[PDB]
């Protein structure tokens, strides 16, 4: 037993990291077969930064001006073109240790690990959720950038995410591995709004599942509730609205507690409005929102992978 | 920046895990060179648990008995020996994959990265700290035993922990590689006494320096203490006593605030004395104590490895 924010091992991801260096800027790409994709503001001075024309920026720039490294080894750029934010660069030698991949889109409240990575050397990895307002709470670093999220699908590697830059609040804006920026975020040094930061309630409610599965009960009451009466309170919280398609998802936790999830959302109604009144659940005195009911699946059965 | 619980890259500890069967139990070994590390009770029945006699039930088995398989290939055991808690096959094959590897025993309050895994299968990878008790918090469920903890040292990987057993508490208990355990338990079904889980202070004030370099700085107060008097108030609250080494050990993150550890020191016996009056520090609601020193510098310097 135990319930941890657990990443997936990170091999298959470590073996596509390199080095990728356009005049004095340094970050990580991913290669991939014989493509290297990495964000498109390695090509910017810290002017460019502030207002950057890329397509003009870009202009300038010839396929020997991408220094791409795997470890020691140099790669020869036979190519480079922008897709949305990042770029594409063609080299001559496709990776070796390339993984089964696909490149999704992930949804708000889906979950993923992040490989960080520095000089294009895996550095550590974490998991991540895609906030409601399409904004990640990672650790990155200056070098950081060209960084992935990912998921694997028993031998397949889900490749999500590309980090690119910082908000004020300190979270983490990137793209698909498509270049297109998660939210409505643009690779330009501008002040540029961010949404309210609102609770992932079927994540929730998920944890809450791991925590009655490992023996934390305390928080059990005597309550029932409705969809329409957890949301009029869930509201008032900046929770995100509960759904039917919801309930069905945690379908298998409710199975295996014998919890209906109504029931359990009357638990989550008083922590929300007593606190937790110095007690902790699974060692968290918050409510975690960082776990999709299939990670609460997946950790309590314990599916593994190649 | 942003700050979180982040493994190592396991890619050089995934080459590593096998599958190991000795009559219906099913666990995993660590292979390296030509050795599989797994945990002695792979042999025991669920009657032998509450009171084996390890070197009675080892006898009767052979070579032949223990199924050892790398993903689909099955090894040849060509030896078998029992260290302390491990069993020590030896394979007719090295490990290509063994990386630059040493086997360390960790001090209480360091922290490691546990490949959970299942029928040789990595399934997810997360940060572990040796606690006061020499228990850590983990996430295994069956299936898990075998299961190691480690660091990496650039290309080095120190193997700490393998995994063995759960306390009521839900916490757990494994050996070194050498076999020995950590703490005062005994690979046997029976009542055993754990120590208090006592907090580990000087991590709590590493992550308070963490927080201070990513900008929450609400705890900062005018005041100071002295050890002497910091520590009268840490025991009450079961915190480690804090010394001058773990003082010094702190040298880079006092350095790199301009704070000094007994002013840090001052803010934490006022959070510890008042609480955290529903605020968060790198949003957590309780005093994380599970970052090492080496682990925020790391992590906010950023260095990487092989
Ligand atoms: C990344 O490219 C990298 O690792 N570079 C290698 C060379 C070291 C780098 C990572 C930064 C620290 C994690 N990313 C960037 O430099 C991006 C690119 C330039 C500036 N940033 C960036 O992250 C900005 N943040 C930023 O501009 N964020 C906003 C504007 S803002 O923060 O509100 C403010 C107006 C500056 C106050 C714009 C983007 C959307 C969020 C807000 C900082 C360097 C200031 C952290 C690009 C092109 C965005
Ligand atoms: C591990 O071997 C494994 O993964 N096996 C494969 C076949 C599935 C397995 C993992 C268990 C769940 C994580 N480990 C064990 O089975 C060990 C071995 C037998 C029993 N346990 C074990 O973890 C016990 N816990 C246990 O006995 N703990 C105590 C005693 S106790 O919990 O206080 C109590 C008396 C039972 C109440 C003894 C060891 C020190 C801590 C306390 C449980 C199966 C009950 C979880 C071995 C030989 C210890
Ligand atoms: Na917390």
């Amino acid at each position: 037993s135990g319930f941890r924010k657990m990443a997936f091992p990170s091999g298959k991801v470590e073996g596509c990291m390199v080095q990728v260096t356009c005049g004095t800027t340094t970050l990580n790409g991913l290669w991939l077969d014989d493509v290297v994709y990495c964000p498109r503001h390695v090509i910017c001075t810290s002017e460019d930064m502030l207002n950057p024309n890329y397509e003009d920026l870009l202009i300038r720039k010839s396929n020997h001006n991408f220094l791409v490294q795997a470890g020691n080894v140099q790669l020869r750029v036979i190519g480079h073109s922008m897709q949305n934010c990042v770029l594409k660069l063609k080299v001559d030698t496709a990776n070796p240790k390339t993984p089964k991949y696909k490149f999704v889109r992930i949804q708000p409240g889906q979950t993923f690990s992040v490989l960080a990575c520095y000089n294009g050397s895996p550095s550590g990895v974490y998991q991540c959720a895609m906030r409601p307002n399409f904004t990640i709470k990672g650790s990155f670093l200056n070098g950081s950038c060209g960084s992935v999220g990912f998921n694997i699908d028993y031998d397949c590697v889900s490749f999500c995410y590309m980090h690119h830059m910082e908000l004020p609040t300190g979270v983490h804006a990137g793209t698909d591995l498509e270049g297109n920026f998660y939210g409505p975020f643009v690779d330009r040094q501008t002040a540029q709004a961010a949404g309210t930061d609102t609770t992932i309630t079927v994540n929730v409610l998920a944890w809450l599942y791991a925590a009655v599965i490992n023996g934390d009960r305390w928080f059990l009451n005597r309550f029932t509730t409705t969809l329409n009466d957890f949301n009029l309170v869930a509201m008032k919280y900046n929770y995100e609205p509960l759904t039917q398609d919801h309930v069905d998802i945690l379908g298998p936790l409710s199975a295996q507690t014998g919890i209906a999830v109504l029931d359990m959302c009357a638990s989550l109604k008083e922590l929300l409005q007593n606190g937790m009144n110095g007690r902790t659940i699974l060692g968290s005195a918050l409510l975690e929102d960082e776990f999709t009911p299939f990670d609460v699946v997946r950790q309590c059965s314990g599916v593994t992978f190649q």
